[PDB]
């Protein structure tokens, strides 16, 4: 544990990548998909956990009990998670998942395994304001060990502009993803949208995976998956992690789980130099982000 | 013509309505929706028209020339109008129109097809705070050769407190559409933040109907929707009108488009009255309207 805690990220193909999953790259580039297998996709920090729980309830016909048939790690492994001798990689969970398989990825669209572009596979893309996630990804370094060290808030705002985090820039994430989108079976969501409107979104989420769920399945959904009562589930609050890996004394994996955060934190000259980098990245996309409901 | 110019209101489901609209009522109760239907919902006077620009500019990726094919009546149909021999009806229109087909509606949640809730039509319903609308129902009344003389604005306003307008009472219009956003799809919208702020509001609209819109084809919308721009448009003002149904002489559609125009109408004595009526009909709700920006 000692070589891969706190370390510097290592680049691979061009994205700073956190250290301990910076390794045997072969084995993700080469993984096999399985038709049938459906991919939540996200930026880090940007509510993959929760719509992870969301999907497993939807293919479970909201089942709560099959819901606690393990810890979130088991029933939808990260593609691209290692960390050996204390944990079971994300693919070796993945080769003994039955299908069909929830796989949770942050990658970048060129770094994902083409076997999923390949097979067709179902994805869905869930995307967060950058503020929202500039200040959650910060305070998810303060408490996993895995990655580096921080530093301040202002240093590292920084880092967070300029890409210099794991899995690099959130504008080339975001944007490159969106583009994916036209000739892929893709859903988009957007995480303040499904804080303000569980239903509605939750309802794009059955009718993509071709599902019909009654009103009273999706009530209980709802209420499953709502931060409140995910916080103090013990199968995905991130609690059941070494605390090596992840010391909660630091920050809470299950934070604030909110929009608008973020004005807790940025100083007015920061915002406004943070909104000038945005409009030159996205001005001329079709995002359309909000940073608070 | 003669027969429905200034007319007294008719009672229609317990509902005060035009004498012009009040016919036909089973050809409404009937009305065939199609499920790409974009339902445009107020209170009147509310911001309809405005809101109908804005979307029909969304729907038609921000061509200002394909905006520009037909007045405001045939883009945009009023459901529940008929001026039987002047105009075709709001209906005789709609089904001559291409999907998808945008349709305004004042009428309340229960007299809305049923055909709609069961097609589960995306809906915008947008309000406004009740002085200002009072004092713009009022002026209308004034122009608008369908209606009822309105008298002085002080029994006007003596009329709308006690919901004895067209489409009855403010308050129940409000308050029902409000808790319907919890059974169907329905961006609920404020007049005064659109007033406020209409590139966020404007952005909700755009994420609401699905569709890819960047920066500029989004300033381009804010700009030919601004109240400026609109009174002058020939296509939306409302001149278009036969005098006999509009005398824009008494008052103009596009009057003053601004939020807190009330404050120049209201005695003192009147504010006083009002507000305790709106506390004893407001107060339990979760609806915050307001009175100026
Ligand atoms: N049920 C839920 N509702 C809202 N937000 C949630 C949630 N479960 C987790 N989150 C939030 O999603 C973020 C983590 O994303 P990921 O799973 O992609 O790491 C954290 O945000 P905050 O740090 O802002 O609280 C976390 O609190
Ligand atoms: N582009 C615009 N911007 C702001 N307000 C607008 C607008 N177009 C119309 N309005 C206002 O909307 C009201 C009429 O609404 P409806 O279309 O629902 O009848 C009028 O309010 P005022 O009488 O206060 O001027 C009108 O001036």
């Amino acid at each position: 544990p000692k070589d891969i805690l706190r370390k510097d990220l290592k680049l691979v193909h061009g994205y700073p990548m956190t250290c301990a999953f910076a390794s045997n790259w072969e084995k993700i580039e080469q993984f096999h998909s399985r038709p049938d297998d459906i991919v939540i996709a996200t930026y880090p920090k940007s509510g993959t956990t929760w719509v992870s729980e969301i999907i497993d309830m939807i293919l479970n016909d909201g089942d709560i009990e099959k819901c606690k048939r393990g810890f979130i790690t088991e029933k939808v492994p990260m593609l691209e998670m290692t960390l050996p001798g204390l944990r079971t990689s994300g693919i070796e969970q993945l080769e003994k998942n039955p299908s069909p398989r929830i796989v949770k990825t942050h990658l970048p669209t060129d770094l994902l395994p083409k076997s999923f572009w390949e097979n067709n596979c179902k994805m869905i893309y869930l995307a967060r304001n950058a503020k929202d996630v500039s200040v959650s990804y910060y305070h998810f370094d303060l408490m996993n060990n895995l990655q580096p060290f921080p530093g301040t808030w202002e240093e590292y705002l920084e880092k967070f502009l300029t890409g210099k985090v794991a899995y690099g820039s959130w504008f080339t994430h975001v944007k490159n993803w969106w583009k994916r989108k036209e000739e892929h079976p893709i859903l988009f969501l957007y995480y303040e949208d499904m804080k303000e409107n569980p239903k509605e979104e939750i309802k794009k989420i059955i009718r993509f995976l071709e599902k019909n769920l009654n009103d009273e399945i999706l009530d209980r959904i709802i209420h499953h998956t709502s931060f409140e009562v995910m916080k103090d589930n013990p199968l995905v609050n991130y609690t059941h992690l070494p605390t090596t890996v992840m010391d909660h004394s630091k920050s809470p994996f299950m934070r604030k789980g909110t929009a608008g955060d973020w004005k807790n934190y940025f100083t007015v000259a920061q915002n406004e130099k943070f909104d000038a980098i945005y409009e030159t990245e996205m001005s001329k996309t079709a995002l359309q982000f909000r940073t608070e409901i």
